[PDB]
């Protein structure tokens, strides 16, 4: 009985990223998985760090600094509701997935927002236990990745540059930090040159794969 | 009298960053040039790509497609008047510099939401024509980054890998994907460790670059 969380960013529900949240939320039901959301645009999340993040009276408010204002806030409990909201999603959680499309390079602004606000000290790393070391360790957590661009196109001979070149910021400056076991991310590429039929058996493979997602080896971080 | 643009991505102005921005603007002043701002905090920027970028009716508002809206919106002059804002900035910029803090290996959440909704195809970019083709090739483009970790933990040897592989999806994948000639980045080291006369000399030296910061060589670009 594990438990996963999938965080979704994409603003419309007719996309193909929001019928691959659904595809992923129901083969992860039918195998027994409690399933939770963070559709972010659903949720009109706020991506913006700012002192608001922090509620009550601040220990410098004329010299405001984030990080250390904010891993305090974490510590005696005085961080904004929907920040709070969003740490228990991932306290509980065994596997996050990360469901969006490419968007220059990275993740939507409001999903880097999400790990801006969300991912605070002391909760989501420390700077003595980071890695291997992180608060995450015992999470797995995947990014499903579609893309305009071909597979090629992310290749060392294409025009773009080597895929796993392009994600070592997220997979491992973001997940791999905090702790995570990232997974091979599960790429969606030519989404614009893909019929019907074909995305049908896109959805069927990504529900397929997350039949023993939980298994597999994750990735190697030296 | 070249013009230059400031986009700058910080909430406090007691902040280093605020300073690094006012040293930039002080000292190309003081060369000649005309400066204009993007404090996206101070104009309470919306970094949110949605459907509302976009005035009065759509093509296709049942199934509604950012990139198709967008560049139809740019093309027929239907974009929002805070992107077109923007836009216009960029026009008329021979330099763009972007000054922000490191934030999870990347730009933060606000100037990613810039680039978003702010670089539209036609405009910034088309399929047709990026890199050395891009729309923006007449320009140029500086990265100016804080950071609360050390030079060496962002090399081959330290915890986080080689700077400039983590800096690519943005000095490539976005600047030099639309044209921009990218000159090299200004990157200042461990902010927390660095006292107040040593943080005079950094805002001295980047003032002294910015002298003749148009006569240096871009970075290559395979
Ligand atoms: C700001 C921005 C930056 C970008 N940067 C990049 C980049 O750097 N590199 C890159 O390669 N690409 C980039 N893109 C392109 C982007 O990655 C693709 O547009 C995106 O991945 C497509 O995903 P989607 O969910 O919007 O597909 P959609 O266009 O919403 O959907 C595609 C098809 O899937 C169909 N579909 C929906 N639901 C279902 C279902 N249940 N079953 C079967 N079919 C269904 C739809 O009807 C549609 O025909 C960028 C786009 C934007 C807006
Ligand atoms: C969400 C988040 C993610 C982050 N991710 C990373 C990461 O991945 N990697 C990483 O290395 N770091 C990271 N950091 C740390 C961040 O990069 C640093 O905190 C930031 O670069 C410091 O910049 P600042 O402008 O806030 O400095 P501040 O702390 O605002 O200023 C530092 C000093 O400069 C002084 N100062 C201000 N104005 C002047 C002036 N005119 N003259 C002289 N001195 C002045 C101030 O008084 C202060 O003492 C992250 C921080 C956050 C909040
Ligand atoms: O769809 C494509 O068509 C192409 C045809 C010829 C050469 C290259 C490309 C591309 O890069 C991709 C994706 C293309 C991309 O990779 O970068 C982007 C940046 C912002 C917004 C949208 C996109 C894309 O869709
Ligand atoms: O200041 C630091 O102290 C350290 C001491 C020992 C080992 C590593 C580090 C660091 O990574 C940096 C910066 C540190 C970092 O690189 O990643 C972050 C991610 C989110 C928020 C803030 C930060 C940081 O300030």
């Amino acid at each position: 009985g594990r438990r996963a969380l999938i965080v979704l960013a994409h603003s419309e529900r007719t996309s193909f990223n929001y019928a691959m949240k659904e595809a992923a939320a129901a083969a992860l039901k039918k195998k027994g998985w409690e399933v939770v959301e963070s559709d972010l645009y659903a949720m009109n999340f706020n991506p913006i760090i700012s002192r608001k993040d922090i509620t009550g009276k601040l220990k410098d408010p004329a010299n405001f600094q984030y990080p250390a204002e904010s891993v305090l806030a974490y510590k005696e409990g005085h961080l904004s509701p929907d920040i709070v909201a969003e740490q228990k999603k991932l306290e509980a959680a065994d596997l996050v997935i990360f469901q969006f499309p490419l968007q220059w390079f990275g993740v939507p602004a409001i999903l880097k927002g999400w790990f801006e606000r969300v991912f605070i000290g002391e909760f989501a790393y420390t700077y003595a236990a980071m890695y291997d070391k992180g608060p995450f360790r015992s999470k797995k957590a995947v990014l499903s990745i579609t893309t305009g661009g071909s597979g090629s196109m992310y290749s060392l001979q294409g025009i773009h540059g080597d895929m796993n070149v392009i994600l070592w910021p997220i997979q491992s400056g973001i997940l791999h930090f905090c702790g995570f076991q990232v997974l091979e991310s599960q790429l969606t590429y030519s989404i614009g040159h893909t019929p019907a039929d074909a995305r049908i058996q896109i959805l069927e493979g990504w529900k397929k794969r997350l039949e023993n997602i939980w298994d597999e080896t994750p990735l190697y971080f030296a």
